[PDB]
């Protein structure tokens, strides 16, 4: 009943992960996002019935409010699984936002950041690891200044031995995945927020190729207070037992007054 139950608007966008389109639900007016993903470029399937493993890792997190976007309902097709998604509105993603306004003053970096890690330990809390954080995969609803994860299609079941495939980002992948190939999941994770957080606060990625990666050392193009680069510093330590917890970077000094996600669309959204 897919194309009677859900009404089809713009293509939001395209890439690796498929073709997402705006969506409406007629059923309750709801506002939905429309993730088409073609069988043949799917590396890495999942059971319930064999599904692509986003759908998988999307229905371990779903349960719950979140800043993880919720998977609504899904759909098998002859060559293609139609995924139906949350569509927070309006909303603008966070490599947008930062293309845009430029480096984020801390106060607001602080308040994303701390939000980003809220749901990266809700989904390992899951048993879910995310392997693509990175700006193009938080969505900013920008009236209640939430940010949600999205795109699970890199992700895995959560494990405590080592991963030797990698599915995401080079820029964001840490040292250990160039030089070995192998990495841990929480590491791993730490190692992509750290190059998030300069992301933030620097308006741009701090390592472009990978002799940079594997030599780890960060210059800093603009003003930022000592205490946000000690943390990126500690995130981005290239070895891996070197990087805080998620209860340390949170504990951190430059971590304390974040804002709620309310009073940040109030000042730096409205
Ligand atoms: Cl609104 C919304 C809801 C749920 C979404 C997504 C968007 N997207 C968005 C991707 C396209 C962006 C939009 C802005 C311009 N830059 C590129 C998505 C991408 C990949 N997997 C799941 C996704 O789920």
């Amino acid at each position: 009943p897919l194309e009677s139950q859900y009404q089809v608007g713009p293509l939001l966008g395209s890439g690796g992960f498929g073709s997402v389109y705006s969506g409406i639900r007629v059923s309750d007016n709801l506002p939905v996002a429309i993730k088409h993903v073609e069988k043949d470029r799917i590396s890495d399937w999942g059971e319930l019935t064999r599904v692509p493993m986003e759908v998988v890792l999307l229905k371990k997190v779903s349960s719950g409010f979140s800043g993880v976007i919720r998977l609504l309902d899904w759909f098998e097709r002859p060559d293609s699984f139609v995924l139906i998604l949350e569509r927070p509105e309006p909303v603008q993603d966070l490599f947008d936002f930062i293309t845009e306004r430029g480096a984020l003053q801390e106060e607001l970096a602080r308040s994303f950041f701390w939000q980003v890690l809220e749901a990266v330990r809700h989904c390992h809390n899951c048993g879910v690891l995310h392997r693509d954080i990175k700006d193009e995969n938080i969505l900013i609803d920008l009236n209640r200044g939430e940010l949600k994860l999205i795109d699970f299609g890199s992700g895995a079941l959560l494990k405590d031995t080592v991963y030797t495939d990698f599915d995401g980002t080079r820029v964001y992948s840490p040292p250990e995945w160039i030089r070995y190939h192998r990495y841990h999941g929480r590491s791993a994770a730490v190692w992509s927020l750290g190059i998030l957080l300069y992301d933030m606060v620097c308006g741009d990625i701090p390592f472009e190729h990978d002799e940079e990666i594997i030599r780890g050392q960060v210059f800093f193009r603009q003003r930022v207070s000592s205490e946000c680069q000690h943390l990126i510093r500690w995130c981005l330590a290239l070895r891996p037992s070197d990087r805080p917890t998620f209860e340390e970077i949170q504990n951190h000094p430059w971590m304390q007054d974040v804002l709620l996600p309310q009073e940040t669309a109030e000042i730096h959204l409205h």
